[PDB]
């Protein structure tokens, strides 16, 4: 009697839950919106922001008009290895934002020290990848890496048709700084992790003026396995793919199909990619060098670490963003906290969501949103940067573990101009010039120096329609 081979594992519901982190797959929580859960874990930040500036270079006629192409086929070139080393050292891989990806190994406390070790040398693995690796003219391509420990929050919101989520909390906050104390080949501790960590096991020396730690080598002591070591630590590791799946790098790519489920997890999933999932779309009509408006917003709070306060505001805002949005083919493209605030991604323009007069609706959107949110209980400033031009849309990871990201000079312009010009609504040069606006609907800015952008161009106050 027969007996066939290779289980099928390419149900729509396992190609969603490519979009999604196991805190979200395996996650069963109830309906209310906003949902909050509180754990202990380890972040890991990888930076790898040498392709905004490849993203440029991409854009020109050396590339033909291959450049999407051939700029989303070199990036998951790199982002899969450095994905495939989170997921089989255990990482749960939960957000991909242009710049960077964050990653959580989610623990009980007991054992964050030993899980510091594994995430440390996940690290140097991840930098052993670069060592000598480039891309001929230009530079080299390197990451940059931040780790933190400690108690974690997470934020589910949304409506009945969509839903987001957030990591929140000191630790959260920690792996940022961690992160931008970093140069080219660092590993940095923050001062928790440093404080939990086996100290016997990692040499680090000082950050200059810093509590943050550099690790310099991982020494173990004379009887340590690191496979043994490992092994252990897979007891605590809920999803480790194990014996018959011990082949896999996600559990996630055995989901069997689910309607219920299926129908929680499609609300996280932009209805493009769900279109591209179902076969109802070529898979490679969403990546693009595509003109497009970012309309980055920003909510700062008096305490961002307190879920319990901030999650009711967020739901609030988020509620009134998607009723403005949604009249504009509007997208939230991603949710994260920066180091100061949650912040909403925003995109005009997406494949297949082009609207006439673009720049006017993006403006009267800012608009509109700034008013809402500085009426919500919480919210202490909102912060609004609205920049066009054209940016790379695509879906960028690996195969098993991938999102739907914006990368570009105009994404950067958007972020730091909401940081740098806080609590009013600014635009750049194509926004105002190509808005269908009279000038005094604007206040021209001071030019600050911005921390990764290079000539901004004049920047602009959307003031709005009255002197009040
Ligand atoms: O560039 C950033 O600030 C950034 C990237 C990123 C990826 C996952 C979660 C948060 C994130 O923030
Ligand atoms: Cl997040």
């Amino acid at each position: 009697m027969n007996t066939p081979k290779e289980e099928f594992q390419d149900w729509p519901i396992v190609r969603i839950a490519a979009h999604l982190p196991d805190l979200i797959v395996y996650g069963h929580f109830s309906p209310e919106r906003p949902f909050m859960d509180y754990f202990d874990g380890v972040l890991m930040f990888v930076d790898i922001s040498g392709f905004t500036a490849m993203t440029e270079k991409f854009s020109s006629a050396m590339y033909m008009d291959r450049g999407a192409e051939q700029l989303v086929e070199i990036l998951n070139y790199h982002i899969s290895a450095i994905v495939e080393k989170v997921l089989i050292f255990g990482g749960d891989i939960l957000k991909f934002a242009g710049d960077a990806l964050l990653a959580l190994w989610r623990v009980e406390r007991k054992q964050l020290k030993n899980i510091i070790t594994v995430v440390i040398k996940c690290s140097l693995e991840i930098h052993g990848l670069f060592e000598t690796q480039e891309w001929e003219e230009g530079l080299d391509i390197r990451v940059k890496i931040g780790l933190a420990a400690g108690h974690i929050s997470m934020l589910v919101f949304g409506d009945e048709t969509h839903s987001h989520f957030l990591v929140i909390g000191q630790a959260v906050d920690d792996v940022r700084l961690a992160q931008n104390m970093a140069q080219m080949n660092d590993v940095i501790l923050s001062p928790n992790c440093w404080q939990l960590c086996d100290r016997s096991m990692i040499e680090i020396e000082s950050v200059p003026d810093q509590r943050a730690v550099k690790v310099n080598f991982l020494k173990p002591p004379p009887n340590f396995n690191f496979d043994e070591f490992f092994t252990k630590c897979t007891t605590f590791m809920h999803y480790y793919p194990s014996g018959e799946h011990k082949n896999l790098l996600r559990l996630a790519c055995t989901l069997k199909p689910d309607p219920e489920l299926e129908m929680s997890l499609q609300k996280y999933v932009m209805e493009s990619i769900l279109k591209q999932i179902d076969n109802k779309q070529l898979q490679g009509y969403l990546s693009e060098l595509r003109p497009v408006t970012i309309v980055f917003v920003n909510l700062m709070f008096e305490d961002q670490d307190k879920a319990e306060e901030i999650g009711p505001a967020i739901q609030d805002a988020y509620m009134h963003i998607t009723s403005v949005l949604k009249i504009f083919q509007g997208q939230i493209n991603k949710v994260f906290m920066f180091d100061k605030g949650c912040s909403f991604l925003c995109v005009f323009g997406f494949p297949g969501e082009k609207v006439p007069d673009e720049l006017t609706h993006a403006l009267e959107c800012a608009m509109d949103i700034f008013d809402f949110c500085s009426q919500v209980h919480k919210i202490q400033t909102v912060s609004i940067g609205v920049a066009s031009g054209i940016v790379f849309c695509g879906i960028v990871g690996h195969t098993v573990r991938h999102e739907y990201t914006v990368i570009g000079q105009k994404v950067n312009l958007a972020a730091r101009m909401m940081m740098y010009y806080p609590g009013i609504v600014t635009c750049d040069s194509v926004t105002y010039n190509g808005s269908n606006l009279p000038a005094y609907f604007f206040k021209e800015l001071p030019k600050k120096v911005m921390k990764g952008v290079a000539d901004s161009g004049p920047l602009y106050q959307y003031w709005g329609r009255t002197e009040k």
